[PDB]
């Protein structure tokens, strides 16, 4: 008997935060 | 018999976090 | 019986963290 | 008994690309 | 008895870039 | 008895960047 259990699980995030603030007055 | 469990897990995250405040006046 | 049980688990984590402030007045 | 032969050879030329600019108040 | 032949080379020449700018109050 | 030949020879290139330039506040 063969079992070839093929199962991969691909979980990688590929992330990009940015935040951009101009001038605040108070 | 033939058991051939491939299963990888991946978890890599790529990460890249940026903040720009420009002149803060109080 | 032949057991070949590949489950590589990667976590690895590539980070980049960057903060710029310019000129603060109070 | 089970003879297997795999001949696994994967090219992976995969690009994932992630750019991001922020730009905030501009004078001239 | 099970005789198992595996010939597993990879050539994972794959690139993650995460390339990021961050510009803020600009004058002229 | 089970006699297993594994030839595993993984070619990895890939190349990981992670890039990051932060700027604030510029005059002309």
């Amino acid at each position: 008997k063969v079992q070839i259990v093929y199962k991969p699980v691909d979980l990688s995030k590929v992330t990009s935060k940015c935040g951009s603030l101009g001038n605040i007055h108070h």
